[PDB]
């Protein structure tokens, strides 16, 4: 079956081409394996009164769309921007204000989804000690979805938000323009585009691995662009940008941490031991570019173990490579040192900005440090570019969702002699 929904459609109605459904609520009580839902461009106000679809955590969540059905192999259940009409649905979270609690837009638990083309706006925090909310929080359990060309913007909340869950595929989403002004005084310390979180609970092969952000973007996050803290199976980042992270969006007021990619890390307690997974995984960020972060471009963020970092291109991020790693195995007290089993190869970076750096704290004896671009004879200069307008990074993607075609970053036919196979592009 293909069903319809639509702005002024009714959730009374069947659900078809000339009489849509209204809501994802109504969706979510008819759809099974194989269907398809075309979801009409538009606004889509969620009413300040629609009841959770679940709650999690004993109550302190509010998950207002609860994708908890599940395909098959092979024959999904999709959920769709309708493909024959102009524009994007566009999901108004601002009126959902839930007493106590925070928000989860969509709460995916179900497996063999597909989410397409559309836009979650507005998602509130209303709490004001440590608190979050998400737009996508995927969990154990949740296996072989894929979310593609999708919006988290102009919100409180998180992106996407991994604590479990196996293939889970992120593809040419955005999440941009976020930050948390009501709690704790409005630091938005806790607001990342992306964030890889695998939990303890779903660790193993099949159950925590495979979930990969690819083709991203992530900018004027008030925390970081990415992140991969306590993150118990390896999560890549490949072929994504993050930029002005940091930052209250369309500012330079500081923020939260300003990582572009903050790759890994348990933490550095002083009073107790982070859990940690039996095998520290190796993340990767490949084919990635780091943009004036208003901290750090690429980061290790305390890992007890190896990272992959991997023909990628910092400009001006301030730390633009930082490999630091917490000493292995767990002690008290934490101590950071320069970083080990790390791939560091064919990176590229530029610094014209007042305390920026290329590359600290990595052991070139227990990490493979190769053919990067700091490492060489000459400095790299604003000229061997191309492009470096910032604009060009936040023109709108291809109708199929593909990452604009930008100079930005960018070597020229001359530099590239002189950097060869060094770089994102
Ligand atoms: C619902 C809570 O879940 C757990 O707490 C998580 C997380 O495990 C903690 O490490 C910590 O994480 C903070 C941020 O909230 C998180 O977005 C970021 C990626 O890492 C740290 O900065 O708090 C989390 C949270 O959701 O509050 C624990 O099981 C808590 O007891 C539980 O309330
Ligand atoms: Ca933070
Ligand atoms: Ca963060």
């Amino acid at each position: 079956k293909t069903y319809y929904m639509d702005p002024e459609g009714s959730d009374s109605n069947p659900g078809t081409s000339d009489k849509p459904f209204a809501t994802l609520v109504k969706v979510q009580e008819v759809v099974v394996a194989g269907d398809v839902v075309y979801i009409n461009p538009g606004t889509y106000v969620v009413p300040a009164n629609q009841v959770p679809m679940t709650t999690t955590n004993s109550g302190l969540y509010h998950c207002v769309f609860h994708m908890n059905k599940s395909g098959e192999a092979g024959k999904p259940i999709s959920y769709l921007a309708n493909p024959n009409k102009q524009g994007r649905p566009i999901f108004d979270l601002s009126q959902v204000k839930p007493k106590d609690q925070r928000i989860t837009v969509f709460y995916v638990t179900g497996s063999n989804l597909y989410l397409k083309g559309f836009d979650v706006i507005g998602t509130q925090v209303t709490i004001t000690g440590h608190t979050q909310s998400e737009c996508f929080r995927i969990v154990k359990g949740a296996n072989n979805n894929k979310f593609e060309d999708l919006r988290t913007h102009d919100g409180m909340a998180i992106g996407f938000y991994l604590l479990g869950g196996s293939n889970n595929h992120i593809l040419n989403c955005d999440a941009y323009n976020n930050y948390d002004s009501v709690s704790e005084g409005g630091k938005g310390g806790n607001v990342d585009g992306f964030g890889g979180h695998i939990n303890s609970s779903s660790v193993g092969e099949g159950k925590g691995t495979g979930n990969v952000f690819e083709g991203c973007r992530a900018w004027y996050n008030s925390d970081d662009g990415f992140d991969l803290i306590n993150c118990f199976e390896a999560v890549k980042i490949i072929n994504c940008w993050s930029f002005l992270n940091g930052y209250k969006p369309g500012t330079k007021e500081v923020a939260g941490d300003g990582t572009g990619f903050k790759a890994g890390g348990y933490g550095m307690a002083a009073d107790k031991l982070p859990a940690i997974p039996s095998v520290i995984p190796q993340h990767e960020v490949r084919n990635s570019l780091a943009y004036y972060n208003r901290l750090r471009g690429f980061y290790a963020n305390h890992h007890l173990g190896g990272i992959i970092f991997e023909s990628n291109t910092a400009v001006n991020s301030g730390e633009n490579y930082n490999m630091t790693n917490r000493e292995s195995p767990l002690a008290l007290p934490p101590t950071d040192v320069n970083g080990y089993d790390h791939m560091v190869k064919n990176n590229l970076s530029l610094v014209t900005r007042s305390g920026s750096k290329h590359i600290v704290m990595v052991n070139r004896a227990k990490s493979e440090v190769s053919n990067n671009s700091f490492d060489g004879s000459e400095e790299v200069i604003e000229t061997d570019f191309i492009s470096l307008e910032e604009a060009e990074l936040m023109r709108d993607r291809k109708p199929n969702g593909d990452l604009p075609d930008v100079n930005f970053g960018k070597l020229t036919t001359d530099a590239e002699l002189r950097f060869w196979g060094m770089g994102c592009f």
